[PDB]
Formats: structure tokens, sequence, C-alpha cells
């Protein structure tokens, strides 16, 4: 109950034209992630979106994606950046040749797909976040927790030790310094690979000194 989540401010940001190509990069491999766990979770595509057989239709490659798929990863790749200079961060495209070595993951023959897509994401492997851009990554997953945080309890939830619907309770409504420790460390390589990939175009990602 002591737990008040103020997240960063990002309402007075403006995303800079110069970075519209990296948040077309990031929207993109946040989806062929998406879709490499749900086939590994064992999906495959349906025209039709049916649970039962594991069939989802946003199984596909970025361009065919409804708009409203598309907005939403093009919307969580912009709050990233936007969150990312709110707090302070210079964003620099200081080696653009680092797009020639970028090479993306070959995925055995199970993970190609009945209508011909078979996600490609990118083999980032080689790349090696330093001090500074894991603790913006540990930053950057406090705050999603805020983000979310601050809307549940402000449309009526409040923290129980059982989660149950009609009363709003839910027990991860508590500090994020205090939460599951797998669930800090799922999150925490969501952004990791985020980071990792303006890394890999070629971008850097520094601190205010």
């Amino acid at each position: 109950a002591s737990f008040i989540p103020c997240p960063v401010d990002t309402s007075q940001v403006i995303l800079p034209p110069h970075l519209e190509k990296i948040r077309d990069r990031l929207a993109e491999n946040i989806h062929e992630l998406w879709g490499m766990n749900k086939i590994e979770l064992g999906w495959t595509f349906g025209k039709i979106r049916d649970d039962n057989k594991r069939q989802h239709p946003c199984l596909v490659e970025f361009s065919k994606l409804p708009e409203t798929e598309k907005n939403y990863n093009l919307q969580m790749s912009t709050e990233t950046l936007k969150t990312l200079l709110a707090l302070g961060c210079h964003i620099a495209h200081v080696n653009p040749a680092a797009e020639e070595d970028l090479k993306k993951v070959k995925l055995p023959k199970n993970y190609m797909m009945s209508n011909g897509y078979k996600p490609a994401p990118l083999d980032l492997s080689d790349v090696k976040l330093l001090p500074p851009q894991e603790i913006l990554v540990d930053k950057l997953a406090e705050n999603a927790h805020n983000v979310w945080a601050k809307d549940r309890i402000k449309q009526g939830w409040t923290y129980g030790i059982q989660q149950d619907l009609k009363n709003k309770r839910n027990p991860r409504l508590v500090p994020y310094a205090l939460l599951d420790e797998r669930t800090k460390k799922s999150n925490r390589d969501s952004l990791r690979e985020a980071v990792r990939t303006f890394v890999g175009y070629g971008y850097n990602i520094e601190p205010s000194d």
C-alpha cells in the first residue's frame, strides 16, 4: 500500500524523424521474436484464431499484419525510444557500417509455417552490452512495471495476496524490486534484446554525463 508508481514522463518528448527507421527496425524484430516464441510454444498458422489447435492468424510477415497489430508494435517501439530520450539518452547513428554485417538467424525447417512465413530474428548473439546499457535496461524494466502498475491502480486495482477480478486485486501491484525473479528476468530480456537491436544497427545509446 506504500507503493507509488511514478513512471518516467514522456508526454513532452517528440521522437525525431531521424529515429523513424530504427523504430521501424525494432518493431519488426519484436514481432519476429514474437513469432519464434509462439512457434516454440507449439503454435501454428490459421486463417482464423483457433486456440484449441494453437492456430494464430498473426503468424505472418510484418507487412501483411492488419493496421491494429502493426500500429501496436510500432507504439511499443516508439515508447521505448521516447523513454530512452526522457531519461536523458543521446541516440546517435555513430556506426552506419554495422548494417553491413547484420545478419538474421536461420532457423530449422520446423519454424517454417504453412503460409510460407518463417520468422527470422536478428543474430545479435555477437552484441555484448556494456555497464551503462545494462543499467538502462534495468531502468527500462522498472518503468514498464510502473507504467502498468499506475494504469491498473487508477482503474481501481489494489494489491491482494490473491488475484480476483470483481474486487480488483492483483499480487503484482508491488514495487519492482519485490517481484517474481522469473518475472523480473522475463522483461529484462525482451528489453535487453531491444537495446542490442539499436547497437546492431550502429546506434550509440549514451547516458547524459
